[PDB]
C-alpha cells in the first residue's frame, strides 16, 4: 500500500557500508601483531637452514 | 598503524650479531683437532716421499 520499502531499505544498507571503517581499523591492528610474530618468524627461519 | 617494524626489527638483528662470538669460540676448537691431525699428517708426508 505504502511502499516505503526501497526508500528505507537504502537508508538501512548506508548506516552498515559506513562500517567497513571498523573492520578496517581492526584490520591494522590485526596484521602488525601478524607481521611482528611473522617478520619475528623469519628471522630464525633463515637461519635454522644456515646449515 | 603503529609501524613499530624497524624499531624491533634492529633489536632482533643485535641479539643475533651479538651471536659471531660463540661460532668463533667453536671455530678455535675446531681448528686445535684440524691442526693436530694436519701438522700430524704433515710429519709423515715429507717422509712419505723421502724415499
Amino acid at each position: 500500500d505504502g511502499f516505503d520499502a526501497a526508500a528505507i531499505g537504502t537508508q538501512v544498507a548506508n548506516v552498515i557500508m559506513g562500517f567497513v571503517a571498523m573492520v578496517s581499523a581492526v584490520g591494522m591492528a590485526a596484521i602488525t601483531v601478524i607481521l611482528a610474530i611473522q617478520g619475528f618468524k623469519m628471522a630464525w627461519s633463515m637461519i635454522k637452514s644456515v646449515k
